[PDB]
Order: structure tokens, then sequence, then C-alpha cells
């Protein structure tokens, strides 16, 4: 079997990626961040505390043929950006752009954090980490792609987000048609239940490339690249203007700059993201100081290779005996 969907910026900043996903019998269609950094499949439901729905689209089990309660299963998470969900579980079926598990564990949410509240346009969260780090107490759940994977015709599956545009998540192929050159594959280490890789260095602009191993993962539901203050300070040092600001919480640059590309390795092979993928937009409306796609990892704790990076390229995540992950550019 395959599976194929349309991904989705949320705005106009691609703050984030949506992409619709069928639960239940009769479908219950609800868009999704799918969200290669955890492991929770959670939604929106009927259950949630009524003041912290405003706007999204909701699970109803009860109306669903399909879903039966998993008794006694609980599931309580909490996100590297602060924001924070739990609930009960149901097993009901689930689809991706054709693709159908059943018996999937669907996380419905009794409590969300105000962050989720706020934004009406994502439904909840499809996690495509490592099964290990899903939260259901007291049996842990498996992930979509881990229940799919045996009936895929490949145990892949291909994130392909848009710059300011849509873009594409395939299960159980890789789109020949949706990349440039090759493919360059790389070793992931699962101890941590990432993605987690060592990319081969970096260049600013087009400045000579720095050979450095940076350890990182790859995450689609983080907005932003996270990287180590050095290679941070070096990329914003070439902005005239550009500052480390505490009172923003980050790297700010004048909005009238234009930014300077950023390259990062995978092995021998080389992806660059555009000046334009950094740009976040004011800080606040109306104002001329503008938020950086690139930001100081330091007391994060990990580096990510959130959306700004993996935007900039095709990203194979290969479930095989041996995972491994691939990037090509397109």
């Amino acid at each position: 079997s395959t599976g194929s969907a349309t991904t989705t910026p949320i705005d106009s900043l691609d703050d984030a990626y949506i992409t619709p996903v069928q639960i239940g019998t009769p479908a219950q269609t609800l868009n999704l961040d799918f969200d290669t950094g955890s492991s929770d499949l959670w939604v929106f439901s009927s259950e949630t505390t009524a003041s912290e729905v405003d706007g999204q689209t909701i699970y109803t089990p009860s109306k669903s043929t399909t879903a039966k309660l998993l008794s006694g299963a609980t599931w309580s998470i909490s996100y590297g950006d602060g924001s924070s969900s739990s609930g009960d579980v149901y097993t009901d079926t689930v689809s991706v752009g054709g693709l159908t598990v059943t018996g999937q564990a669907v996380e419905s949410a009794k409590k969300v954090s105000s962050s989720f509240t706020e934004d009406s346009t994502i439904d909840g969260l499809l996690g495509l980490a490592f099964s290990t780090l899903n939260t259901v107490s007291p049996t842990q759940q498996k992930t979509f792609f881990d229940n799919a994977k045996a009936s895929l015709d490949s145990p892949v599956f291909t994130a392909d987000l848009g710059y300011h545009a849509p873009g594409t998540y395939n299960f159980g192929f890789i789109d020949t048609t949706a990349y440039t050159g090759s493919i360059t594959y790389t070793a992931v280490s699962t101890k941590q239940g990432f993605w987690e890789w060592t990319s081969t260095g970096y260049a600013v602009g087009s400045g000579t490339f720095k050979s450095t191993s940076i350890d990182g993962i790859a995450d689609t539901g983080t907005t932003l690249l996270y990287l180590p203050a050095t290679v941070v300070s070096a990329y914003w040092a070439q902005v005239s203007g550009a500052k480390s600001s505490s009172s923003v919480g980050g790297y700010v640059f004048p909005c009238s700059a234009t930014l300077p590309s950023f390259t990062f390795g995978v092995g021998s092979a080389r992806i660059v993201i555009p000046g334009d993928y950094i740009d976040f937009g004011p800080i606040s409306t109306g104002s001329s100081s503008c938020f950086g796609g690139i930001q100081s990892s330091a007391g994060i704790g990990i580096n990510i290779f959130g959306d700004v990076a993996l935007k900039a390229a095709f990203v194979v995540f290969n479930g095989a005996t041996t995972p491994t992950l691939g990037f090509a550019s397109k």
C-alpha cells in the first residue's frame, strides 16, 4: 500500500503545516500537524474542556462505529516549547491520503494548553518519531507509521514541505519526480527516540563551507532551525543590524534586510536554504524588527533541523530495520 496527502502552511509565515486525516467511521476529517519530533497522535475532541476549544474541528468518538475506548489508558505530553495536552485513548480507523490503519491509537484530549486553544488551525498532532516516545500509559501505543509499515510497498515516508506553498507527505514510496539530483542517505540514532543524525557542516551565503559535525534531529513539528551558538552567531554576523534580543527571545534583524542563504551538509552533499526562508516577519504587528528563522539551540539541549531546514529539501524517513534519513535538493 501507499498513501499521499497534501500538507499546507497554517499561515503566511509557514509557522506550521497541516495535513488532512480521516478518523473513524464515517470519516471525521481533522487537520493535523505531522510531527517527526514526537510520537503521539492526539486530537481535539468532544471530551476537550469546552473553554479550551476555540475554532478547532473535534473528533467525536461516540459518532464513530469503529471507535473503541482503550480501557484504563491515558496520555499526557509536554513539548519543548512549553505547550502540553492530555486525555484518554480510543482505537479507531485512521487514513492518510488513501493509506488506512485499523486499530490506531487516537489520543483524545481532555485538556490542552493555551497555545493549542489559541491556534484554531491545528486540530491535533500526528507523531512520526519512534514509538518509544509515545506517552500512553500503562500500555505504550504505536505511531501511525509504525502500524502501517509492514503493509507499505517500502517502509518509508517522505516529507516535501513547501515554502509559502503546499507540499506533500508520502507513505510507502519515493516520488522520484519530486527532487533533483540524488538522495544522500545518512545514519540515524534512535537512542533518544528521534530521527537523530549528524550534519557534516555549514556555510553562510557564498562563504566557505565549514566541516564540523552537528548532531541534531529532523523535526517537522518545529518551525525554525536551532543550531549551536557559534554557528548562529556566524550566520547573523552577515546581516547588518541583526542582534540577539533577550526580550524577544532570539535573533532579530531589520525587516529591510536581504538575508543570506544557509547551507548544511548531508555527507558530501549540500542543502541550500534560501535567505527568504529565514525571515519570520515582524516581531509584533507593525514593527520593522523581524524574527530570525535560525536560532541558538543553547539551552534546548539538542540541535533541531526544523521546517526552515526541511522545507529546502526532499526528506526520506527510512524505517528499514536500521533506520536512515535521506536528503535531496528540489
